[PDB]
């Protein structure tokens, strides 16, 4: 039982996040900008906006699901076996990032053509949930929409 979830700024970038060195699964690893586990009695929204908050220390808009029936299994560079329901949601920052370093080694601010076309070409330089979620063509156009500019 998991989330993830992928952030943008009201400019529409897309951020993408590596996980610190010191993460048991996948350390090290550009991926999107959180996951993690919802807790007993807890909503997936409301683990969502308590995940950015603890990785991020930063506020989101509502997020909103954009693939709500991924579930997946991936194994580490390290052989550790993850299987996971995993729904995935969208959000922009409210706020700025103030970075866990637990958590998270290193952010970018991307285009998001940018982005799909480095998943696209070179899906092994980063996380495999990033990429089996990025493929999926409905989760992809709504990360296109959350793209546009917002003022
Ligand atoms: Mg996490």
């Amino acid at each position: 039982l998991a989330f993830s979830s992928w952030l943008f700024n009201a400019k529409g970038q897309l951020l993408v996040t590596r996980r610190a060195l010191s993460k048991k699964a996948w350390p090290g690893v550009w991926t999107n900008s959180v996951c993690g586990h919802p807790q007993l009695g807890e909503s997936n929204e409301d683990a969502v906006i308590r995940r950015c908050r603890y990785e991020l220390g930063v506020e989101i808009t509502p997020p909103e699901s954009i693939y709500p029936d991924f579930r997946a299994r991936a194994t580490d560079p390290s052989g550790i076996v993850e299987n996971e329901v995993c729904p995935v949601f969208a959000a922009r920052t409210t706020s700025a990032l103030q970075i866990n370093d637990d958590e998270v080694m290193d952010y970018q601010w991307c285009d998001l053509a940018d982005v799909l076309h480095g998943i696209d070409a070179t899906p092994w330089a980063f996380s495999p949930w990033m990429v089996m979620q990025a493929t999926n063509r409905e989760a992809r156009k709504r990360l296109s929409a959350f793209t546009q500019l917002k003022l």
